[PDB]
């Protein structure tokens, strides 16, 4: 009778026709999933917002449940396994430090990377693949500019890097190497800032202070890990989605070259469309009984709320399945709502709108190598996106 789940096919963007069908005739319904416990899945805009936003939905029984997943194990902690008071506590002290204008102050360095890794793209000739030669590179080289990493290290720090995306093919212990090479890295550069703090993040969040608080040792090297593992993979991913969709829709690409000021919005129009996710991860968990279009979720159980699902939600954008990249209002949950509203998201749209602007700047005819029907999809089964990207232009 629950339905399994996840619905949307990896080898591709669509949108499964059941959230839709979901959406109108069972909003909140039962999902079957490939590993954890079966759960509650929340499908209209009002209901997913209102969901996300609720403080009877929590996500502390993370670290002692069996959560609705699509892989085997299982990865936990992080500020988005932490429910208010403690949650408040750490996101205060990191947002006083990562702000928006620090967000928008890096967006001068993004550009002279997205140029660098386009000069290393076109020197070794069409085709070249997108995805490993740029979307893999920009987001943890811009992590890096953020973070304060020296220049000589981002080579290091990248191969590091690229070992926790969930498309790598490492063994266990390789992926262990390299995490325990980052932890490394990591707490020492903080421990350098202190002593001698310069205008990047890692020194902003040791010098953070909150009426007397201030971020631990291991907060900060949690909080900095965290902020990579956020911030890498889910952009990589989100700038090889896009530029796919540029790629393969001609109105798209036309649009933007002709109008370049248009970038922005049509980062937000992409956010809204793609659902990113393969399902909905971060289950949110009842603190009691909650009623939800007539049905009653009860105290422990857990609630998949698909923001891929709301963005596409009929009833609150109108034509919700066309890609128009001067639709407004946009108020798209593509970064979230509520207390875990995606910290990094004002430095994302910073990354994507560069992304986009660099390569249609740089290579204005930038098409696929190879035709659309033969493209091969990551299936490391969190998010959806292409292996490669073979561009020509
Ligand atoms: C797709 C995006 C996520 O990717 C992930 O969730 C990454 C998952 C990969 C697939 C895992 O690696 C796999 O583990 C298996 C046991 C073996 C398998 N191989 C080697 C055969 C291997 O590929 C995990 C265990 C990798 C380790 C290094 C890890 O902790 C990765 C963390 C990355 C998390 C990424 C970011 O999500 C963040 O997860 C946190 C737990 C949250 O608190 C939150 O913010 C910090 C969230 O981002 C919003
Ligand atoms: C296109 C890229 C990105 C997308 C689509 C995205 C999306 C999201 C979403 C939907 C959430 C909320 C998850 C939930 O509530 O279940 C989230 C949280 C988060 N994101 Fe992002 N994000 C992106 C980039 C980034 C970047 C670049 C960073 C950091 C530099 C970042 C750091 C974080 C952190 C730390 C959280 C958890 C916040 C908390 O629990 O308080 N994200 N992101």
């Amino acid at each position: 009778e629950p339905r399994a789940y996840p619905f949307n096919d990896v080898h591709g963007l669509t949108l499964a026709g059941r959230y839709g069908e979901l959406q109108e005739t069972e909003p909140v319904s039962r999902v079957r999933p490939p590993y954890g416990e079966e759960a509650w899945l929340v499908t209209r805009y009002e209901d997913v917002r209102a969901v996300l936003g609720d403080g009877r939905f929590v996500r502390g029984p993370s670290m002692t449940r069996d959560e609705p997943r699509t892989r085997p194990e299982m990865v936990k902690g992080g500020l988005l396994s932490m429910d208010p008071p403690e949650h408040s506590r750490l996101r205060r002290l990191v947002v006083k430090a990562f702000t928006a204008r620090r967000a928008e102050s890096l967006r001068p360095r993004a550009r002279e990377i997205a140029h660098e890794l386009v000069d290393q793209m076109a020197a070794t000739g069409q085709p070249a693949d997108l995805v490993a030669m740029f979307a893999r590179q920009l987001p943890v080289r811009v992590i890096c500019e953020l973070l304060g990493v020296p220049s000589a290290d981002h080579d290091r720090f990248t191969r590091w890097s690229g070992a926790f995306l969930s498309t790598a093919e490492v063994t266990a212990e390789e992926m262990q190497e390299a995490a325990e090479q980052a932890y490394a890295y990591m707490g020492d550069l903080i421990d350098r800032r202190r002593k001698e703090p310069t205008d990047d993040l890692v020194s902003a969040l040791v010098q953070a202070r909150d009426q007397q608080d201030s971020l631990s040792e291991q907060e900060l090297l949690d909080l900095a890990i965290g902020l990579l593992v956020a911030g890498y993979e889910s952009t990589t991913t989100q700038i090889a989605d896009f530029v796919y969709l540029l790629m393969t829709r001609p109105e798209l690409r036309r649009q933007l070259l002709d109008r370049p000021e248009l970038i922005p919005s049509a980062v937000e129009e992409l956010t809204r469309w793609v659902p990113l996710g393969v399902g909905t991860a971060f289950p949110r968990y009842a603190v009691e009984d909650v009623t939800l279009r007539g049905v009653t979720i009860r105290a422990g159980e857990p609630v998949l709320a698909s923001t891929g699902a709301a963005n596409r939600d009929q009833a609150q954008f109108p034509d919700a399945d066309r890609i128009d990249v001067d639709r407004t209002p946009n108020q798209h949950l593509g970064f979230g709502h509520g207390v875990h509203h995606c910290l990094g998201a004002p430095l994302a749209r910073v990354e994507l709108q560069v992304a986009l602007e660099v390569l249609l700047q740089r290579l204005p005819g930038i098409r696929l190598g190879i035709p659309e029907t033969q493209l091969r999809w990551s299936e490391g089964m969190l998010l959806r996106g292409p292996l490669e990207l073979p561009v020509v232009w």
